[PDB]
């Protein structure tokens, strides 16, 4: 009888572990590429002298050896160092076979058939299918990171906190990635196959992904739904009608498969840190080690002259003139992997971001950008550095312009006050790594000026004043702020000071005038006055958006003197919103949770959503609808989680009504067992 | 000035068009009988109302006006049915013509000469010259087809599907008719300027091929090298030195081509389906709707009575005795046209056989033969009724014949085995169609006999056993065969078994003898016995030919009972060979495909040629060289075709090395616009 398969164990709980893929909820296979597994083959009869195996792996619809794509290879001892197979071992008819990849193997689902030779005729077979991935863990992979810690946050984490706010009250939000809940390692892969690139011509496309770099910058185009049918569609005018407020998501899981369960028509709606996480989620998920970086006031030089320009009016009222602009933040991302195409000395973390901002090669993509490269200004390398260079370090021009008399006048220039608190979890604890150091050199130092002429080069008062906060600043309370004036001359100044406050988007998008006031001050030698500013809740309720940020401006003039404009972005932040688990927690051991929340208004809020998830607590998104809340009372609401992952895990929650959308809360809860 | 022509606009490409002879890659102007073209004359000045101009088309060497071969018609109204001449505009000197040709045109190259009758005297211009061929498309015309799926299979259709192997086992091979490439067109008109006809009277000749019929005739004729130096020269004897084994061609592109290239000699060499391929290029090139047709256990009765001899010897060695011979399949084909010769009811499907069997009137041509005809046993009617009624339905007798003692005895007589699943592929796809129930009366049915008596007027045991298959057959591996006996006697019973095993070319043509073995048994009443029948490939791959055929005999006596006779032929399959595309598949743009064979054997095959071609995707035919390959090695093989046809396309493959002559693979592509 010709020889043949009988049966064959893959002995996927043994490989899976030492691939470090167990976490996976799947079922499958799932491997990292450069290393070995092992597979035991029943066959019918013992393995002849004049018979032979072959083993043949291909993936994507169009496999070739000379693309890498597909390989044969014969069951013998030894490494060819790319596939190969080796028989360890034979007892009765079964072959004990430890089965090894190239280190550079393009990733993705493969599927693996025996071709068998015996008794003059040959037959082929279809043994199964296995996933293959990029492996952190071996030396010769690009993506490889040696250290133990780091590895373990950057790649098996699916917990996470990403920075935001303002530079003046920098806060944060959890996140969960997910990278390990059901389907979502399936749905980042099919992502792959999902790509311009892809239906462009797939047979180059499936060989590519064997390149992190090529992997980074397409991942980074289909994340957001622009110009592709991907991901996450972008929304930043405060008004989110058709899908969800940006602010109210929790994590990446809901959004990938709503994703793959909408026919994969666009999630509504993100913005930065949404794409950020998202991204985040499928880097880690296809063995990319990554994380999420924050960047406060965040300029967009659409110019390419590492410059951007801001406007006000002589009356105080911030203006959106110019297609450049600065944001409170934007939030990005960071693979790690060495750039062949740059050179030894550019290889560590490489910017990657999903948002939509600057089209690259006419589509939304950024990246892979060394951060080293970026620092020292050399944005001539790929990819997309002008920009992202631009982004931590552009200068910022501050300009007066009225339109009644059609004249733009330039006012100051600042070159330090963009890019600052570059930021990014710590390895193992929710503290703040602040990594500006990393992104460019000192700001007032000789060396960052050098480095900007550089990346250009490449390229191409008697009045003081200071904004200063008063009291608390949350929702609910009126604002009070004070404008601090001093005059500098020898002379008596009669200066008048234009002010408004306007809410704005986190990006900067103006949305309304909430406030307004002019005065007239006589100020002495040496003199310092204030004027008082105060905004009450019922004043600016009505036009702060989820950002609860509103920008406050103060156009100062002294006769025969430029004007002299004070800025200042405050964040109200939000009432308090708590969970409190009612016991200890193990795993596979329901424990009651609680939320509270108190209503700190005169008036009820309605329309009370509270959403929670956390992977490893609670399988999926928990929506519970809560009745109306009314003023000054509290609510009260109590749920069961299941731990089904011992360890230190995150549980958030989301809770939003129609006074208040998207209070975050977030607790750590250690699961035993 | 006298009245002249400046120039003519053929309008070739919205002509062509609309005469549905635009596929053709030829730049001349392609016309179909029977229906009118126009064209623009510019003229040196308007048309006098006193000058005339008249038309004059002819063909051939002695252009005749009572032979059809010549006509001269005025520019003037009032189609006269023929040939005719309308003036349907004057723009200038430009006038638009509407010229008609008749539906009983004789078919060919054609000139056209206009003559000027201006200012008292007369001048004549040739204005050019057009093909003229017949039309599928006109309801009078005796080729129409008015269904649109059958006449685009049978007339546009270039890629087919030639059904071959055994009545245990039906195969197919992919076929390239190309009537559209580069001169194939050309050339096959060319033939009726070769034929004994028209070297014999060119003047009636040419006049004739205004008839289907005789066109049809001739081409069965000259597409055999027999009696007129036709293209193909026949062979089968397993032996193919001085040519290429009848196997390996793909198509009639490349023999029609080396017809021509080689003056007219004999192309080395073809078998019944080559010829029928090649048949069928021209007839579809000329207008003629046809198709091919696989006869399975076809009959080659030399003696006009409907029954064909088969002998075997007390040895069980199958004979070359008797004129007659039974083919394991006999492929041909079918032309659709009216017969105006036979009568309203013999219409449609028409027998045309370019195979050199039997000589019809002292040439080595058959038909047309009415299906329908040959179906009721009016084998009185034109052409070679006889013949082909026995080739479908001939009574099948088998005789014992000893060389010995020069005694011969009948064995038995069989009236169904003869014509069975008659073959020809199904419009628009490649599934097989049996066409069986048209050429006769369901075999058991009284009516069958009745026909077959008809048409024969019109021309005047103990034990039971069975062949059965152990196991896959496939060249390379053994044969493993089982001879079943079984006494359905009350009485115990002693029988003696005799076998052979003879390589064999599939029409029968005994190669060698490659095993035998005898043996006696004792079988009890309703005992069953079994003798297993052992080929190995040492013993059997000396003398198998392409053919991949084996004929195994087993001749069964018992004492005072007539001989049993047993018999099966088998077919091997050769190891697999695949195609594969690497990529979608567009208009001008090259494409990479992937050929795949591996070799079973022990030893390495050299001589190793790919053959590729498939019209719309390669110009002409690829030949690749490959490496000498090792045993149980893989030769892996890429080359790039290019789409120059949107639609459906076929490419085929020949794989020829020493041990494995002739493997084919075909591929279905979808090539985009
Ligand atoms: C120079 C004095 C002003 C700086 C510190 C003021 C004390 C508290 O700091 C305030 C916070 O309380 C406030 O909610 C956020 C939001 O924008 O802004 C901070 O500057
Ligand atoms: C009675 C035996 C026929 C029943 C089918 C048994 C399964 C395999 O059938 C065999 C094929 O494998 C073989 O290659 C061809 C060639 O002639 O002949 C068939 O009978
Ligand atoms: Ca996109
Ligand atoms: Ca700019
Ligand atoms: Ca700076
Ligand atoms: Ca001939
Ligand atoms: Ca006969
Ligand atoms: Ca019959
Ligand atoms: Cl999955
Ligand atoms: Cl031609």
């Amino acid at each position: 009888a010709a020889l043949g398969v009988q049966s064959i164990n893959w002995q996927t709980a043994f490989n899976r572990q030492a691939h470090h893929t167990d976490k996976f909820s799947s079922q499958e296979l799932i491997l990292r590429r450069g290393q070995n597994f092992q597979v035991l083959m029943i066959m019918n009869k013992g393995l002849g002298s004049n018979e032979r195996l072959e083993f043949i792996v291909s993936t994507g619809p169009y496999p070739s050896e000379s693309a890498m794509t597909k390989a044969v290879f014969p069951l013998s001892n030894g490494s060819s160092g790319g596939w190969s197979a080796v028989l360890q071992a034979s007892n009765g008819n079964t072959l004990t076979i430890s089965i090894s990849s190239p280190a550079s193997a393009p990733i993705g689902r493969y599927t693996m058939a025996l071709q068998i030779f015996s008794q003059g005729g040959i037959s082929s077979v279809k043994l199964g299918t296995f996933i293959l991935l990029f492996n952190p863990w071996l030396n010769v992979d690009s993506v490889f990171m040696g250290n133990h810690a780091e590895r373990e946050e950057y790649v098996q984490e699916d917990a996470g906190i990403i920075f935001v706010g303002s530079t003046n009250r920098i806060g944060m939000i959890g996140w969960n990635f997910g990278q390990f809940e059901e389907d979502i390692l399936s749905i980042c892969l099919s992502i792959l196959d999902r790509s311009l690139n892809f239906r462009r011509d797939a047979a180059t496309d499936v060989a590519s992904r064997n390149d992190p770099k090529y992997v980074g910058r397409v991942l980074s185009a289909m994340i957001n739904s622009n110009d592709d049918n991907g991901v996450l569609a972008g929304n930043w005018s405060g008004t989110y009608t058709g899908g969800r407020d940006p602010r109210s998501w929790d994590g990446s899981v809901e959004i990938l498969k709503n994703w793959k369960k909408s026919g994969l028509s666009p999630v509504r709606y993100g913005q930065c840190w949404v794409f950020a996480g998202t991204l985040n989620t499928a880097l880690r998920s296809l063995g990319i080690p990554s994380r999420v970086i924050t960047n406060f006031n965040s300029a967009h030089d659409t110019d390419r002259n590492l410059s951007v320009d801001v406007y006000y009016d002589p009356m105080g009222n911030p203006l959106d003139k110019g297609s450049d602009s600065v944001w409170n933040f934007h939030v990005w991302n960071e693979g790690w992997f060495v750039r062949s195409d740059l050179g030894p000395s550019y290889g560590g973390w490489q910017v990657l971001d999903a948002t939509p901002q600057e089209r690259s090669q006419g589509v939304f993509q950024c990246g892979p950008a060394s951060v080293i490269g970026v620092r020292e200004g050399d944005v001539q390398l790929n990819f997309d550095m002008p920009f992202i260079f631009a982004e931590v370090n552009a200068d910022r021009i501050t300009w007066l312009y009225d339109n009644t008399t059609g004249k733009q006048w330039k006012n100051s220039v600042n070159s330090h006050t963009i890019g600052r608190y570059i930021s990014t979890k710590a390895v193992g604890s929710n503290a703040r790594m602040d990594v500006t150091d990393k992104y460019k050199y000192p700001e007032g130092s000789d060396q960052e000026r050098q480095v900007f002429q550089k990346a250009l080069g490449k390229l191409k008062p008697s009045i003081i004043g200071k904004l200063k906060v008063a009291g608390m600043l949350a929702v609910g309370k009126e604002v009070n702020l004070v404008l601090l004036l001093k005059n500098l001359s020898r002379d008596t100044k009669t200066v008048t000071v234009n002010m408004t406050a306007w809410t704005i988007i986190y990006n900067g998008t103006l949305v309304h005038e909430v406030w307004k006031d002019s005065a007239t001050m006589s100020l002495d030698p040496e003199e310092e006055a204030e004027h008082p500013i105060k905004i009450s809740y019922a004043q600016y309720e009505r036009y702060l958006k989820s950002d609860n940020m509103i920008r406050i401006t103060a156009v100062c003039k002294v006769p025969d003197e430029s004007e002299v404009v004070v800025e200042r972005d405050i964040i109200l932040d939000n009432p308090t919103l708590t969970l409190e688990v009612l016991n200890e927690a193990r795993v596979r051991k329901p424990v009651n949770v609680q939320m509270l929340f108190s209503n700190p208004l005169d008036e009820p809020v309605r329309d009370c959503v509270l959403m929670v998830e956390g992977s490893g607590l609670l399988l999926g998104n928990l929506k519970i609808d809560v009745p109306t809340l009314g003023p000054k009372e509290r609510s009260r609401v109590r749920f069961d989680i299941l731990p089904s992952r011992s360890g230190t895990k995150q549980l958030l929650a989301d809770f939003s009504c129609n006074k208040f959308p998207a209070i975050k809360a977030m607790l750590s809860i250690d699961v035993a067992e």
